[PDB]
């Protein structure tokens, strides 16, 4: 589904949709489209345009729309466009529905008075896929951190505010100035409004592990969250801006202040 900030549609490529039913044992399915001279002169119109393949479980009995499916690949797949195979990780996290990630089938593209054949080789198939192919505007990592940054952050009154409210739970807590994911120095502390904890996670490296595994969930409580939510936290900030590299953790008492440990 659309609902990634790395990706939005632009136009749907038509003749490249196709139903995938279900199957018993080994089989390969083939689909051949053309990609108008116009769609090439738009991909060539703007450097972040990509054709990005797109597969979703396609729910029966009920009607569905062209994208509002979550990316689900069948596991496992061979996708083979052109003759050259699809190296791209178009199915993350074999364990979790939704985690999946779209096919770049840009630099492989034949011109458009050519045909395009795309095969999907497979061992089986459990339930009913939907594959799509749509022209998008690819977001790279640094520039929805900018998005991020240019919000309102979390003021510290509000952390002061839950650290005073928590800490009367009948002495002292740690606050990390790491980032989980890194294990580094947070550059960039940011977490959600929706997060019952004071730890934050660097932005830039969340939207990194995102952009191969969207699992979006916190690092930390691991609740589902979603990009507009990101927000940096000002307490936190503030508390590395005024640090020495050295230093890791930090003791917080009930008063709102802090010390390195
Ligand atoms: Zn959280």
């Amino acid at each position: 589904l659309f609902t990634s900030p790395f990706y939005k549609p632009i136009v749907q490529i038509p003749d490249a949709n196709k139903k995938l039913k279900q199957s018993a044992g080994r089989g390969c399915t083939k689909m051949k489209f053309k990609v108008s001279k116009s769609n090439h002169d738009l991909l060539k119109s703007n450097k972040s345009y990509k054709l990005y393949l797109f597969s979703g479980f396609s729910i029966p009995f009920i009607y569905e729309t062209v994208g509002h499916e979550a990316i689900d690949f069948p596991y496992p797949c061979e996708l083979v466009f052109n003759g050259t195979k699809l190296e791209d990780n178009v199915k993350g996290l074999k364990k979790q529905n939704g985690t999946g990630n779209p096919a770049n089938l840009t630099p492989y593209l034949k011109v458009p008075t050519e045909m395009n054949h795309l095969d999907l080789h497979y061992l089986n198939i459990d339930k009913e896929y939907s594959i799509s192919c749509f022209i998008v505007e690819v977001f790279s990592p640094e520039a929805l951190l900018g998005k991020i940054l240019k919000r309102p952050k979390i003021i510290k009154q509000a952390t002061t505010a839950y650290i005073k409210r928590t800490l009367n739970e009948q002495t002292s807590t740690v606050l990390s100035l790491q980032c989980p994911i890194s294990c580094t120095r947070m550059k960039y502390p940011a977490k959600t409004d929706q997060c019952k904890h004071i730890q934050c996670f660097d932005a830039l490296w969340f939207l990194h592990s995102q952009s191969q595994v969207p699992t979006w969930q916190c690092p930390i409580c691991q609740h589902p969250i979603k990009f507009d939510q990101l927000k940096i936290s000002e307490f936190v900030d503030n508390i590395i801006q005024n640090c020495n590299e050295d230093v890791e953790q930090v003791e917080i008492s009930v008063d709102g202040s802090w010390k390195p440990i």
